[PDB]
């Protein structure tokens, strides 16, 4: 029954103190327990989690970086919380302190003694250096960034500096013999407030801190007033715009611990008690966000409301996020790495097979492609999250929780619909396309009000064409959300492996890999789907009209398929009306939204660019399709795009999510998910508020 006590990992003299102070408190609360493991610094107390010597550590964005990295494997696992003059959050900004009347300017940097809170911490470091980079000439990589910013700034003081070879990196920093230069409070401009001191004392000319830091030491305005902002345009502004002014904005500090067996429980139960039982003004006892005048920071963020807990499947990228990990790793890539990253695109696969694809695509234009794989939609969509990936081919019911992620759908995938197949692909506004309800008109007696208890066969579930509609209408006529239990069994990948949902599916040749929610399963989506009642292994396939035709009186030549016969197939229609599989157009549960390929909003254009040459040498008349590739073709497999892709067009300005798949599917499916919630969808939630 009993379960342990959570080790935090101090770093100087002063943390002990306080986290001992703490330790203590805490009983007298009749509350979890604490310790203290005593080394002397954040990149330490890392290390040390990571070889269990102890369990937690409150990070700053830099060093929750690092402890993600490789070898260690840490999960910022609490969120602080700050001032933000209003509504309360989990991002701050990044700024630049200089002296009314020093003049120089942000681009002018070169010369002026700077202050720093340590290496390669967010708001004095990973943010600043890299904003200056374009003035350092530092050959990149090879060359030690050390030496750069050494010689960049005329001495400064920067913590954790390897002042042995680089003694100008910690010239300013006024520490005692050892103390010098140390990475932790016991050198004095060491931490936001470290450096507004080594400004403040005239010891440097510029700080690398904080947002709220000055307020957060002048309580004054009159003193305020003495001092600005470095706005990266090249303009100065006063203290109280770093709105406007900043650097960057940067995620909040976390409290992190381990991938596996990091007692993640046992943390948040400490942490949530102590917002609760010394956090903002609750006792007098003890205070948590209260640190001495002799050293600031200690242990958590000064005066930081307190934690949030963040979700499970956040690791580190992402929880930094996109925008802030390519600069992180911006400071340790060549230019040329660079540059190269900026101008190409990668994509993301879901499934070997595509990878495959997605490999082909690649040597065929000669790079200006890349690849990024995994097992799960979500997966890939989580990639372009952290920026490994920028871009893939989504489903309407994918484009939904992109979207939520903040992600925008860039072209549209445009099907040779049929009026005048010319350029017009490119103008041509998506016409959509009909989910029906498909069955062996062998089997008559069915209809659509027939279907409980009976076999389904989905293309996969949280996609539109099949789950995201029909359910949504059984959702419309059941009042329960029991999924499982409407069909007696089914085929869906992606649904829990040990349902009833995933009881026909088939694993690939060697049945291996159930239900996964890509071409392996050879159930899995259009095709996959319309064999799966074919092979009469169930009785209703919820698919596209279209996905008949292309495997009837042989379209594809595969032996399962081979001698289907269009006549052969039925379409259950919303009034119980049943017809051949060509009256759809009457014959359908309704229209969905083509697909869409997607990204981030950044990229939005460029990736348009790259994938309009891509389409221009490679798609519908592609000089060079039946010859040395075809994009849009993938023997009845559909890899990456549907085989019958015209090619990808102008999204007729609808650039929104909503926008794109509009209003009432989006209720649609904002109504489902009273039924069921996903994990990314849930992340974002927490990321993107
Ligand atoms: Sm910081
Ligand atoms: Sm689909």
């Amino acid at each position: 029954a009993p379960r342990k006590s959570v080790r935090w990992c101090t770093i100087s003299p002063a943390e002990a103190a306080k986290c001992a102070k703490f330790q203590r408190n805490m009983k007298k609360v009749r509350g979890p327990s604490v310790s203290c493991i005593r080394k002397t610094s954040s990149f330490e107390c890392i290390q040390a989690i990571a070889a269990n010597k102890a369990d937690a550590v409150t990070l700053d964005g830099g060093l929750v970086y690092e402890a993600g990295l490789h070898p260690y494997k840490l999960r910022p696992v609490a969120a602080e919380v700050y001032q933000t003059r209003g509504k309360p959050q989990t991002r701050y900004y990044a700024v630049a302190v200089v002296k009314k009347g020093s003049g120089f300017q942000l681009n002018q940097l070169q010369g002026v003694k700077s202050c720093h809170t340590g290496l390669g911490r967010s708001a004095g470091w990973n943010i600043p250096i890299g904003t200056l980079r374009p003035y350092l000439n530092w050959t990149g990589p090879p060359e030690p960034l050390q030496k750069a910013v050494a010689n960049f700034f005329s001495a400064s003081c920067v913590p954790c500096a390897d002042g042995k070879q680089y003694p100008n990196l910690c010239r300013l920093c006024a520490g005692t013999e050892a103390d010098k230069c140390a990475c932790s409070s016991q050198e004095p401009y060491f931490g936001y407030s470290g450096a507004f001191k080594c400004l403040e004392n005239g010891a440097g000319d510029v700080a690398f801190v904080k947002d709220s830091t000055v307020f957060e030491n002048l309580p004054d305005e009159a003193e305020r007033d003495k001092y600005e902002l470095l706005c990266p345009d090249n303009t100065r502004k006063p203290v109280d715009a770093f709105k406007e002014c900043h650097l960057a904005r940067v995620p909040s500090h976390a409290v992190v611990a381990r991938s596996v067996d990091g007692r993640e429980d046992l943390i948040w139960k400490l942490l949530h008690r102590a917002q609760e039982e010394f956090g903002r003004n609750k006792s007098s006892a003890f205070q948590l966000f209260g640190s001495t005048p002799g050293e600031q920071d200690l242990l958590f963020k000064d005066s930081a409301l307190g934690f949030v807990r963040i979700p499970s499947q956040i690791d580190s990228g992402l929880y930094l996020g996109a925008n802030y990990l390519t600069a992180t790793q911006n400071l340790r890539e060549t230019a040329a790495e660079v540059a190269a990253r900026r101008e190409r695109v990668v994509w993301c696969a879901v499934g070997p097979e595509e990878e495959r694809k997605c490999k082909q695509w690649s040597d065929v234009s000669n790079r200006k492609v890349a690849c990024a794989s995994a097992s799960t939609t979500e997966e890939c969509i989580a990639l372009v999250l952290k920026g490994e990936a920028d871009a893939l081919n989504l489903d309407g019911g994918f484009i939904y929780v992109a979207g939520k992620c903040g992600l925008v759908p860039v072209l549209a995938e445009n099907q040779k619909s049929q009026n005048s197949n010319a350029p017009d692909c490119v103008h041509r506004p998506p016409e959509g396309y009909l989910a029906v309800a498909v069955v062996r008109k062998s089997d008559a007696d069915l209809t659509w009000n027939s279907l409980s208890g009976k076999k389904s066969c989905h293309t996969g579930v949280g996609r539109t064409a099949a789950w995201n509609i029909p359910m949504g209408l059984l959702f419309n006529q059941t009042g329960s959300c029991k999924f499982d239990k409407f069909f007696s069994q089914s085929c869906a990948p992606g649904a829990d492996p040990q349902s009833s949902l995933c009881a026909l599916c088939v694993g690939n040749n060697e049945n291996e890999n159930k239900c996964m929610p890509n071409s392996e399963e050879r159930y899995y989506g259009y095709t996959g789907a319309f064999r799966c009642l074919a092979e009469k292994a169930g009785d209703v396939a919820f698919v596209k009209d279209v996905t008949v035709l292309q495997n009837t009186d042989g379209k594809n030549s595969e032996p399962w398929a081979k001698d289907l016969k269009q006549e052969d197939f039925e379409l259950l229609c919303l009034d119980g009306t049943r017809k051949p599989v060509a009256e759809a157009e009457s014959c359908h549960l309704a229209r969905a939204p083509n697909h869409a390929v997607v990204s981030q909003s950044d990229r939005a254009q460029h990736l348009k660019k790259v994938l309009f040459l891509q389409q221009d040498q490679f798609g519908g008349n592609g000089p060079d399709c039946p010859g040395k590739f075809c994009l849009f073709k993938s023997e009845t497999k559909n890899l990456l795009f549907n085989d019958n892709t015209e090619c990808l067009a102008e999204l007729q300005g609808k650039t929104t999510y909503e926008q794109y798949l509009g209003s009432e599917y989006v209720t649609s499916i904002t109504n489902l998910r009273r039924c069921s919630s996903s994990p990314l969808l849930e992340a974002c939630a927490f990321l993107r508020a």
